[PDB]
């Protein structure tokens, strides 16, 4: 009725530019449409236990983070016994899915084992078994041999998250002569950066194997051909395994589309990118990155640093609430918690933060421009899937539709409706636990696993479906009666038949 | 690439008419519907076979001329000429018949010298004109003007007298017998009821409705066709300046609109014409009702059996501007070449579709069509979305009364919109909608109903397959509904043509 | 609310066609030029007169009929005209030589029927033998050019044979459409394959002679055909236009090439709409003329406009549609034949013409145009070109009633009539010739100064400009309280425009 | 000619931009959106305010929250004897503005204890006064305006307190979030006071001492902006009045605030506090889009690099913050403790010069010209015609700046809001004016100084040509380049009608 269109930003939405939208943007106007944007929470000492895991997926986690750059195979086991007992100690309409997503330790290099590094100062950087407990404030030892061949004079080094800089001089004998460009403190094991797949992540990719993850973030990924070392070391055993590429150097920004087509999506891996270039040019690869991925219809992450601040304090700063709208306004399918939620003393705040932020920033998306822009820029399909998806974005933007349901054996129907951003939940009914928990990749794709074995009569089970679909969204609250909703289907059981849509009323 | 593609994967208009390609082929079928006036040169049942065959969609009745005897033997001729080809159902091109009604005509070889002295009279040669509406000596002032014979002579009075109008002929010229006079400085006509009721009577689809002004003009037409003609379509004709003026009511309440040229252009300056034909035509497209172009169109065909360079122009531009039917009147009515002149108009207006900018076009329809809650209306722009997304060869729908159909329509699908429906009077209806390629479905329904949909939508494939619309292979976009009446439709399917 | 100013603030083109206005009046003056054909109808001084009031702005001589004396007489009439005519209120009329081209016809009323038998012959014994069975053409190479089953039209297309054998005596051909059949009528033979004649040669240097403003070139196929005319016109003719007349399939497909070395284009709708099918030649005009807009040179659209006024007081409905959907589509120019040359209502043709332009440029959705010329034009280095879209951009900003530009030789008044301003442009020259020629850029008003340089340059411009002010306020075009822009460059000599002000009148 | 994301600044679509943006595309463009750096302990020193100049510092802040008039007005005479330590070069000189910034209705906390979320703590306004179970506030009517339950924030809105009751002792709360808890700390009370004496006084001291901006602290409504201008007085006319936007009702009510301000600051500390904090960024950017629309400079504020209070670089949400109020529309950036307390106020000012100058070059001007081209309105306004044709000439060629003279800074004004890619350079004899068009993204003032020529053309071409030679001295312009120039017909401010294309030799 009328106050329907006061709200989640209908009157922005209908602006005839850009700019106009911007002016329309109304802080009294209350988003109505669940929260869409998926977020990946880092599992550490502060998200450990189940009592805390149950917290934080009631307050929106979607998917936890292993960060094996840190912590034993066992201390990881246990991460992952811990949130499939959180997930699984909540009725099958009211369940929620929460993905697994191992992410690898990759080409770190550590400093040795505080002490001021000086601005005028001339420092070694010696690569001795000798000097390797040697550290003070005129020598680091690093834990990488092919240091002293591979950084020529002139040239920089970056020590603790960038925060030390070197420049070589010298390479005499002993190590790199350096001098002290940006000097600070430095404690032990700090990472180092110099502006393929190793024998620790081949175990570890083997080891998420063994124990089902759903997503490996593969860390440096440089080109195609790294993306295949880890689909090797997955092997046969874990091929429905997503592999998400984490794009965190100068190369993975130059050879981004070369990776992007042999990936499952991306990371913008803000950490090591904004070390490896320029920090005030990390914005730009974001954006790029993230519009090629919405372009190709592939998940992309925002990372790192989003609401850092909220490690100590309980509310974050107005850089990085602006941060993560930005990020959803940019196209990330989901957006992440590191030190947030692994270490700090506000995990729990810290996901309710960026739930809020995320739901405030997806109803200011300008659709309008975005669907027209995907549209006229998407090339032209035979695929029904597509040619479907399509159809049932329009029809549900043409009604204001409350969802899109859909039915999928893998997710790929879900994706697909998922790459044109309707306002329209995504509410995909599927029997495949694994596919329900990696479809919190894609932006407003709201998962529902279905657990009854199959009706005699096949079109029975996808009556059977669809209704548990509707009972699923009224439980929610994405739905009510006198809603319409648009029903996407196929016309054969098994993967890749999708092609047909339904416009129902709920009653 | 064919149909002009590459001119349609343009991104400004000026580039896409910069690409427009003279040897880039029309591959779809025609698909803006051309309507034949009827008359001496195309009556005979031998005849209209022809003009079906040139493309014929619609035959309009002009009820300015002819007894009811006269209109009824052009009715039979239409129909023995149309069921001739029924004994091949997957070939059956269904045909509508238009009544055009006789409308408010106010009518009158001698010379009239520019500057002479004419009186006009309505008392029961060169210096004295007659004419059969009494009251013309009392609704002409001085020095207001008498227009005769399609606007070509004009006579500005001087005096009134109860001998009648004293006139000074300002644009003199010849003058022969009983021609149209204008006063462009009434009601339903009696003549026009009785008229109304013949149509009825007769089973005629379509009324043209003669100098519509304003709504109360469209009531009494439809109250005249009474509850026996509830489902005749009433197309208003806009004839001069009021009817443009008020041109949104009279839409509001009509089934869509004709841009009548020949008087508009003597009721309005002849220069203005352009834009109320843009405006109307754009207007109605926004709506979603049908809008039909008339009149002079390929003139000249009267005599000639090729048209001059502004013909073809005007009838190409009427389909850019977005008209759904072109039409012809002495071109086919009297005329030396009435069959050359549909397949002119059928020729040019497949060249004029294929150069629609869709890209443009479908974007400002669909951010100007409001938002809506009716599954057929949701259903008709998911259709037109998915066709134009993996370039389907049609569309195939279902339909009982036409509707499902002309919401598709009114989106401008490349796609032909191919309609199965079993009645026989929405089959010929539609062709008011660009693009809707009528097929009528003559079988008992089946015992199950989801068996009685797919049997229409085979015989839509294998209809569209026989007359040249789809191949082994093409996509095709289906659009049914969940229950059975009118009203229901809900569901798009894409299928591949096997 | 005039001038369809409510349908220009629209934000879409449907919604800009929605709001066009029957009652908004145009209250710009007329931008798109009218070509008249010179001919018997027109061609007294008194007649001329009349058309120059109604609006004609371009004379076309038509080389294919009349000798070089007739011509010169047609010539002598149109100067006579124009200077029987008070400064401010002169009106340049350029002249166009239109040339005869490779014309075939036959030979010197008659019946041909469909399925009969016709001859056609190459024999000069027989040039004044034509009849039911047999046509002359002037063309002898015809017997080698039109293989069994090649088709041959006549008169405007109208009339077409099938030829079915080659023997000696000609081509024995088939009539597949019959008609009545004249004297000296066009034959085309659009199957066929064959620059510029003799005739043409020596019809170009008359032109030279009686220094004719433009050139209409019959037939260019090629960038090589333009460069034979140009040739032709030699050292004396430099400064005359070339406008292609395109008109037929390969000039068609080599328009670029064409446009790249011509001053313009006419789309020449008589012969293109026989050498390839009728129902394509909208194609090729809307294609041509976009084309043009975008190079930013004149396009002219030709023939059969208003063809029905030739023997009637008032065009039909089509007509009056195709001449305003010419401007609509972005034509310079528009044009007048047979109504001109030979009708009953020469003046009213004219008037007519005038009258539809008027209306269809007030309906040029310009919000879109410029955009769309902006946006597609490629960037410049050229202070000519950036001071006119500067200039054109500060007249839409402020509704302008004018942009007054110094030229020279018409160059700054082309690159400002390019982005097609609502505000007229007005362009003073000292050039009689540049101010006939500039006719051929729509919306470029020329007004010629005739007085010499003052000692001091800024004042001799200064004394321009004012000019081109009270011209501007005698004929309409300016009001007190208008804004104009004022275009003019930084030194004497053409190529240095640079400068662009913003001036109130009073 | 790839450089500044040019090859993205040719895509046909916004999203084709964002695809096309180019780590390895040099921004060579001036960096056009202005830096606000705070006073404080640590940037206000004669030899760190050069440094900060020399950094890229536009325009500095004065803080009237904290520090005594005599604070206020050395750092005053600290700035000015920074600037003109560089005016001995005109060609290069930087001219510096001084803002004021109010104080305003602050409410502070007593005279470092901690609050227990769920405990028992009352809220006081008797004169004889804290601890974990008692905080004073320096507001009387407190008591009076927070009615049962009603949420109280205080320090940056980290803690809050809801009132369960009010007696004679004040109000009786109980700790709704807990927090660690210092001396003399910010309050809110959301959805609860005209400007105070001590404000007025502080307006006059800026008058009285030539500051070019105030930046007016809650603004509600027009008559707030009314209440500055009246207390600024016949002798403060030409300084810029800046609204600065903290609430709801100031965001409610932005419409009939801008259109009697010089401008707007988003005042994100206190706005963050008073209205949701995830709805920030939705006034932040309806703001600025508005702005841009008026053609009126706007200010993005506070927390944009926060940690580099303690860190030498910032976070990636810190920088990302920077570059997005710049592709925002925002004329100017500010940094308050990072400047007026951090142990980094140079290198903060550096970061925000670079990330400007990046997400300058990003901006994409082929949608955001059009769109500010087609929603200007008509005008018979010579300088904005002059000005608009100005801006199409300047993009036509790749101008490298447009030139234009100004008295009062109003033809450079309306330059910028067309969003030139090419620089405007400023050329005037108003040192105020020179100082307040830093409030402009894009606009590079310099200042004249010789008397007027005997002939006026000719003083006009002088300064036109001090222009040329200033932008060649600092890198705006090479041998070969197009340059815009924007002059007027007459002396005296308000006639610019004309608009030339010159190369530069
Ligand atoms: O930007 P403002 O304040 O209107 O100033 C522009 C003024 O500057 C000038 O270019 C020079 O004026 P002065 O010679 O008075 O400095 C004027 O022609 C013009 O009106
Ligand atoms: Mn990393
Ligand atoms: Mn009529
Ligand atoms: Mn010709
Ligand atoms: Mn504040
Ligand atoms: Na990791
Ligand atoms: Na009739
Ligand atoms: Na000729
Ligand atoms: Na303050």
């Amino acid at each position: 009725g009328t106050a329907f269109f006061q709200q989640q930003q209908l009157p922005a939405a209908m602006a005839d530019t850009f700019l106009e939208h911007l002016c329309l943007l109304d802080i009294d106007s209350e988003p109505v449409a669940a929260r869409s944007t998926s977020i990946i929470a880092t599992i550490g000492p502060a998200s450990r236990s189940v009592e805390r895991l149950k917290e934080m997926i009631k307050a929106g986690m979607n998917i936890a983070r292993l960060n094996f750059s840190h912590g034993s195979h066992e201390y990881h086991a246990e991460s992952i016994a811990n949130v499939r007992e959180a997930v699984e100690s909540f009725s099958p309409l009211s369940y929620r899915p929460v993905a697994i997503a191992l992410d690898t330790k990759g080409p770190e290099i550590r400093t040795g084992i505080e002490v001021e590094l000086v601005k005028g100062s001339q420092v070694l950087v010696t690569v001795d078994p000798a000097f390797r407990t040697r550290g003070n404030a005129n020598t680091v030892w690093v834990d990488y041999p092919n240091i002293v061949r591979v950084v020529p004079v002139g040239g920089r080094i970056y020590i603790d998250d960038g925060l030390i800089s070197l420049v070589v001089q010298k390479i005499g004998p002993e190590g790199l002569v350096t001098q002290v460009e940006n000097g600070g403190v430095l404690g032990s094991r700090k990472g180092v950066n110099l502006p393929g797949l190793s024998e620790q992540d081949v175990r570890d990719l083997r080891f998420g194997v063994e124990h089902g993850v759903d997503i490996v973030f593969a860390s440096f990924v440089r080109k195609a051909s790294d993306v295949a070392a880890v689909r090797a070391a997955l092997g046969p055993e874990g091929h429905g395994i997503k592999i998400i590429s984490k794009i965190e150097n100068h190369e993975g920004v130059k050879r981004f589309d070369e990776i992007l087509e042999v990936s499952d999506g991306i990371m913008v891996a803000r950490g090591d990118l904004g070390i490896e270039i320029p920090a005030e040019k990390v914005f730009l690869a974001q954006k790029m990155m993230i519009g090629r991925c919405n372009l190709a219809g592939k998940p992309v992450v925002c990372a790192t640093q989003m609401l850092e601040s909220m490690i100590t304090k309980p509310r974050p700063t107005r850089a990085e609430t602006s941060d993560v709208a930005n990020a959803v306004l940019d196209g990330a399918d989901c957006i992440m918690l590191s030190g947030e939620t692994a270490k700090g003393n506000f995990p729990v705040e810290a996901v309710k933060m960026q739930h809020a932020i995320a739901r405030e920033a997806e109803a200011a998306v300008y659709h309008r421009q975005l669907f027209e822009e995907l549209r006229r820029a998407a090339p032209l399909s035979r695929d029904p899937t597509e040619v479907t998806a399509i159809g049932a974005v329009e029809a549900a933007f043409k009604c204001c539709a409350a969802a899109i349901i859909v039915l999928t054996t893998t997710g790929r129907s879900a994706q697909l409706l998922s790459r044109y951003r309707p306002r329209a939940a995504v509410i995909a009914v599927t029997r495949s636990a694994q596919a329900a928990r990696q479809v919190h990749l894609c932006r407003g794709v709201f998962p529902l696993l279905y657990r009854e074995p199959p009706e005699a009569i096949w079109a029975d089970d996808v009556d059977r479906r669809v209704q548990f679909g509707i009972e699923s969204g009224k439980l929610r609250g994405f739905l009510r009666v006198g809603d319409l909703v648009i029903v996407v289907t196929g016309w054969r059981p098994g993967s890749g038949y999708t092609n047909i849509m339904r416009v129902l009323s709920i009653s």
